[PDB]
């Protein structure tokens, strides 16, 4: 068998998340996704936000939950945008709340779902696609990943 190398691949899978969660993620600030469902998928995992605009108080208020659980000088971004594919995460795990609670104990408090999505090495593209989500992880069109793959990243700031 070869778990650890068919994971390293990228499949070209997507999750879609609303603002201002999604950016949170392909920035860093938020480092783990709860859900209700267990998935298999591990390793590169892209991500979309959805069609829904936040509030700027909705924003406003999300940031300084965030400011509370990492740090009070943690920076976010000025824009949230809506409808496009962001960038990516490696989804290191799919850990229930017991495994959660027992392996991170210093950050367990960051999700309260039956599942949580272990998320590292968070990236950011500088071009942002325009794209319609679907439910759960779903296949990115060929042309999309193609694209994401090639597309110029942000150096983002440690968080």
């Amino acid at each position: 068998q070869d778990q650890e190398f068919q994971e390293g691949f990228d499949g070209g899978w997507c999750l879609s998340v609303h603002q201002p969660w999604a950016s949170l993620l392909v920035r860093g600030i938020k480092r783990v996704e709860g859900r209700s469902w267990y998935t298999p998928h591990r390793g590169r995992l892209w991500i979309a936000a959805t069609a829904k605009k936040p509030s700027p108080q909705e924003v406003s208020e999300l940031q300084a939950t965030y400011r509370l659980l990492r740090g009070k000088d943690v920076e976010f971004p000025n824009d949230y945008p809506s409808g496009c594919l962001l960038g990516c995460v490696d989804l290191i795990d799919c850990l229930s709340q017991k495994q959660f609670k027992e392996q991170f104990p210093d950050i367990s408090q960051e999700s309260d779902s039956p599942f949580v999505f272990i998320c590292k090495n968070p990236q950011e593209m500088v071009v942002k696609f325009p794209i319609k989500g679907n439910p759960k992880i779903w296949k990115l069109d060929s042309k999309i990943h193609q694209g994401a793959k090639k597309g110029l990243m942000k150096q983002n700031k440690a968080v």
